[PDB]
């Protein structure tokens, strides 16, 4: 239009440019778009995106959603806000576990938000504020007996501290984020992979995941919140530079190429997800608000850096 403003090219979060980039990136990777829903998310959580690290995610699954996420600096009840805005059932059965988890340690945990371009509110992510004993997370009364039962299987693998938990609002499951004292080796990999029910992989799949883990490693476990079944596990490598990337699916290569990053220090994340329904690769990519800074503040370890958790080692 005859004096329509140019979308900025600088680093600072701009909401109108975000809307355009969500649309462009969904199109670029062949993902679905929900215009109205996307506008509702952007209106409800504008400040969260502005003040946190806003970033992208997808998986190598064909046609999978283009997701967009805020990692929070502004601490507030994002779940209540989601419900106010019409983005989440007020009767969702996972609300009780999310409130329990959020209320721990006198309310220290901080919620972040994970959305899909085609489907709206996807996940609520909880940073718990340090290395929490797995017990504290897996034995809140809101969790049924069959979920709390899994505690002992985790402790038996030396997966004894939890750093994050992410509730999936379509599937009444949670991804629980552990840090193990490593190095991660072949046998520890196999014992973790075995939880998923996935067919054992060839030796080079494992060798490659092991080459990209920090010494003290982060692994997410997908837990059905009714049955306690484990569907999936996922091993993460954070801030992998483009010239050091592992072998990736062409869909992930495309994603990393087309999704824009405006951060001073670019941040790509690669997850190797293994699961009974099929393996895949997850990718995340920085957009605005300094993803790397948030992750370092959480005491995450970056590819190529020392990767030793001293506090953890004093506890084990
Ligand atoms: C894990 O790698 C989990 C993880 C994965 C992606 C992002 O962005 C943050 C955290 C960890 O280091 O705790």
């Amino acid at each position: 239009g005859s004096h329509m403003p140019a979308l900025p090219i600088d680093q600072e979060f701009d909401c109108e440019r975000f809307r355009a980039d969500i649309r462009a990136t969904a199109a670029a990777i062949g993902a679905p778009i929900a215009h109205r829903l996307t506008d509702t998310v952007l209106e409800a959580f504008r400040d969260n995106f502005a003040q946190g690290a806003t970033l992208w995610k997808t998986t190598s699954q064909p046609g999978d959603q283009l997701s967009y996420r805020f990692f929070s600096r502004l601490k507030m009840d994002t779940v209540s806000r989601a419900i106010d805005a019409g983005l989440l059932d007020a009767a969702h059965p996972t609300l009780a576990v999310v409130d329990a988890w959020s209320s721990l340690y006198g309310g220290a945990p901080v919620q972040s938000g994970d959305f899909d371009a085609g489907r709206g509110m996807a996940k609520t992510w909880l940073y718990f504020g340090g290395l929490r004993p797995a017990e504290d997370i897996l034995t809140v009364p809101a969790l049924p007996a069959s979920v709390q039962a899994r505690l002992k299987d985790f402790l038996a693998l030396g997966l004894a501290h939890v750093r994050f938990a992410a509730v999936d609002w379509r599937h009444h499951s949670a991804n629980v984020y552990f840090r193990g004292k490593g190095p991660l080796d072949t046998v520890q990999f196999a014992r973790i992979h075995a939880l998923s029910g996935s067919t054992p992989p060839a030796a080079h799949v494992v060798e490659e995941v092991l080459a990209y883990m920090p010494e003290d490693y982060c692994v997410a476990i997908t837990l059905d919140l009714h049955s306690g079944d484990i569907e999936r596990v996922c091993f993460y490598a954070l801030k992998v530079p483009k010239n050091a990337l592992p072998r990736i699916p062409t869909r992930i290569a495309r994603f990393l190429e087309v999704a824009p990053s405006h951060d001073v220090e670019e941040c790509n994340v690669i997850g190797w997800s293994f699961g009974r329904s099929g393996d895949y690769v997850k990718a995340e990519r920085s957009y605005t608000g300094n993803m790397a800074e948030i992750l370092a503040g959480w005491n995450c370890f970056f590819h190529g850096e020392e990767g030793r958790d001293h506090d953890l080692r004093a506890l084990h």
